[PDB]
């Protein structure tokens, strides 16, 4: 899943 950061990060 992708984190909730700005910008968002996907693993």
């Amino acid at each position: 899943s992708c984190t909730k950061s700005i910008p968002p990060q996907c693993y």
